[PDB]
DNA sequence: CCGACTGCGCATCAGC
DNA sequence: GCTGATGCGC
DNA sequence: GTCGG
């Protein structure tokens, strides 16, 4: 990318921000700025020059000076040598460990991918399974193989009741050839924000997906949100797929266009899209977007009738899915 | 200067 | 058990 | 770490 030096200088500062510092404003505040800078449309010059994007300040300015005169970043030159700092970042890139846990671990003698695999007994099931495929879980979908597992997905709900609408969203809904995970929003018409008619939407179709041999592992679930993992099957004598995360997210059918935004995402488009509404006296969440009285107490939802009108509410001119890849 | 920073489901824990 | 806070990952 | 008022 134009400016993937900056950028990646930037995302491992947020990285280290969140995991060893657990200094989660100012991990925001680096995604943020490496997310401006990526969409800047010009090479960057000077520091000086990214300082007049919005999420650039002064310190980011003076850093991204010192990285293009020398290529290297002093401070992140250090970080990467320390042990405590390294062995956080490493333990944290297991799903369920976090940045608490992943120190707490260190402080235990627990360090490496060997010390884990010997203490799964002092793993959470998050953890454990996090641990399985730890190599798994870093590798990327191909389109391709999206669109595999978009067709299970659809056909096997549409078997338990015709009447589910299953959309994958995230980043393959924008369009990118290659996505991290599979997303799914699920709707069902007995599923509203005025009544729950029918029990066990989400269970049935989770059981479904594990009755075909789809779904593998579960890392949670509840009556609206199921995260796990999925595999795609593979033919005679081919090697398997990679296990691939996989979340479910049951939603009011009535709220099915603040979801689907919501889970297109991205995340930081999400962020600055609230943001905006809250400059514009609204608040949106998966659910609904609401007007804010004077004291900031969410009021009613809004009438909502696709993805547009909830950027009309605030002002902004609707962006495809494809264009909000922040 | 400095308060605020998007918004939330599920797992886990402490206190009662 | 409930309620609330924290951790985690979305 | 950045920024609006
Ligand atoms: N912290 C957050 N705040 C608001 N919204 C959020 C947040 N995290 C994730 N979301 C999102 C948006 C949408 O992408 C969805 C999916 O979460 P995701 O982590 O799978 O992101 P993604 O866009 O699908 C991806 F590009 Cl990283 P991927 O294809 O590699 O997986 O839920
Ligand atoms: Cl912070
Ligand atoms: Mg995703
Ligand atoms: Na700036
Ligand atoms: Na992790
Ligand atoms: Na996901």
């Amino acid at each position: 990318t134009l400016n993937g030096g900056i950028t990646d200088m930037l995302t491992e500062l947020a990285n280290f921000e969140k995991n060893v510092s657990q200094a989660i404003h100012k991990y925001n505040a680096y995604r943020k700025a490496a997310s401006v800078i990526a969409k800047y449309p010009h090479k960057i010059k000077s520091g000086a020059e990214a300082k007049k994007l919005p999420g650039v300040g002064t310190k980011i300015a003076e850093k991204i000076d010192e990285f293009l005169a020398t290529g290297k970043l002093r401070k992140l030159e250090k970080i990467r040598q320390d042990d405590t700092s390294s062995s956080i970042n490493f333990l944290t890139r297991v799903s369920g460990i976090g940045p608490s846990a992943a120190r707490k671990f260190v402080d235990e003698g627990i360090k490496t991918l060997e010390d884990l695999r010997k203490n799964e007994d002092k793993l959470n099931h998050h953890q454990r399974i996090g641990l399985k495929y730890f190599g798994d879980f870093e590798k990327r979908i191909p389109r391709e193989e999206m669109l595999q597992m978009q067709d299970i997905v659809l056909n096997e709900v549409k078997k338990v009741d015709s009447e589910y609408i299953a959309t994958v969203c995230g980043s393959f809904r924008r369009g990118a050839e290659s996505s991290g995970d599979m997303d799914v929003l699920l709707t069902h018409p007995s599923f509203t924000s005025e009544s729950t008619k029918q029990p066990k939407l989400l269970h049935q179709v989770v059981e479904q997906l594990q009755k075909v041999h789809f779904i593998t592992d579960t890392l949670s679930k509840g009556e609206t949100k199921f995260m796990g993992v999925c595999q795609l099957p593979s033919k005679n004598d081919e090697k398997e797929y990679p296990h691939r995360r996989i979340d479910i997210r049951l939603i009011p059918k009535d709220q099915y266009y603040c979801g689907v935004l919501y889970f297109t995402g991205s995340d930081i488009f999400n962020k600055n899209m609230r943001a905006h509404a809250l400059e514009k006296g609204f608040t949106i969440n998966e659910y609904t977007i609401r007007p804010l009285g004077v004291t900031g107490v969410a009021g009613e939802p809004l009438p909502v009738d696709s993805e547009k009108d909830i950027f009309d509410y605030i002002q902004w001119k609707y962006r495809e899915p494809k264009d909000r890849s922040e």
